[PDB]
């Protein structure tokens, strides 16, 4: 149940979010109407040799409307660590014939957005 | 068994066709000779997330001719399901050589056809 | 365990050779003394359909001189499946510091020759 | 593990960068990240005389606070370390950065920026 693209790694201390219109990643194998879905946050966290827990960067992956682990959520949800994203001209409707992906079957898909679109402050691949 | 490549999703009521010399996934491990073989359609019916059956988009997926589900189907042969397609230059002999995919050893390769490659309305490449 | 490069499969008939100072694979992370080593011939059989053995394309892989399945061999060891390769400046001693690689731990390096070579007629990648 | 594949020593001379050099080129990483140490570690292997001889040594890189030396300040003097920096980088450790897991993740290349002087015997 993994997403389709490689992650977004947060450096900075804002968290992601895009301009309404931006964001969605290129996948030039799907349609118009699929271009909606949301990033959620995966933290992670590691030992240290003082016994203490360190922070990694926080890894921010998209899920396709409908789909993933919050593919309950309605579009524009509010919930810590989701954020959305839409294309102009994107349909509201769950993309279920695009699900999650399958790693033993799939490799995942390097994360490009639009040559005009850069990441936010703080974001890097 | 599977196929090489990742599916052709159609996303609308046309089938699956290409004018002919068009259509055959990009393969830069393959000779001109290998030019060759089909599409199959393949439906799935899920459950939606509110709970209902429902038949999503057809996906269709090539085999090189001579392997995969229509293995023993000549070049042509008229069947529900199966399109053909051909590169000028390619031959009408099994490509064994090449054979199917096993997700074990492989992920499927996404597929890519060139620029100028005619779709029907609801596919895209 | 594995071959540093990715492989050069044959299509063709013909096996793998190339002209004297030819066919090393780019490798920006070794020494001039290094470029030297054999490609070696892997090869795949299927039981077909028909009850058939089928030979899926041959996969040549290229060892440094003195690592891999045939490390003991000395250049230019005459011996079918293994061809030879060297740069002009490479040193006749065996790689022990560069040895194979971990798929685990390292991914493939994707095979590329220098521009003043083709791959020989019948290979492709 | 190191983030990255190591610089391998064939000569004589160690590793070492003029100030400003030396930093793998890391997309996912901030100017404020570029910043670490290179370790040098030595193998062995019976030679034709049955002693054992050194390979050559091979140097890695980890990032400042990170790896075997996390608890080394970014100058000190210790032999097989060797400190890099780009301008513009924070004298920070990098927890949020850490070490590779071999399990999840292959190494990087290591790759320099063009320009970049390396020592004898040293080839990127
Ligand atoms: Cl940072
Ligand atoms: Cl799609
Ligand atoms: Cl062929
Ligand atoms: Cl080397
Ligand atoms: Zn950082
Ligand atoms: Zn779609
Ligand atoms: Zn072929
Ligand atoms: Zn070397």
């Amino acid at each position: 149940t993994a997403s389709w693209f490689t992650a977004l790694t947060q450096h900075g201390k804002e968290d992601l979010k895009f301009p309404r219109g931006q964001g969605v990643p290129i996948n030039t194998n799907s349609s118009p109407d699929d271009q909606i879905g949301y990033y959620r946050r995966a933290t992670r966290r590691i030992r240290g040799g003082d016994g203490k827990m360190k922070d990694l960067s926080p890894r921010w992956y998209f899920y396709y409307l409908g789909t993933g682990p919050e593919a309950g959520l309605p579009y524009g949800a509010n919930k810590d660590g989701i954020i959305w994203v839409a294309t102009e001209g994107a349909l509201n409707t769950p993309k279920d014939h695009i699900g999650t992906r399958n790693p033993a079957n799939n490799a995942a898909i390097v994360l490009q957005l639009p040559q005009g679109t850069t990441l936010p402050k703080g974001f890097y691949a």
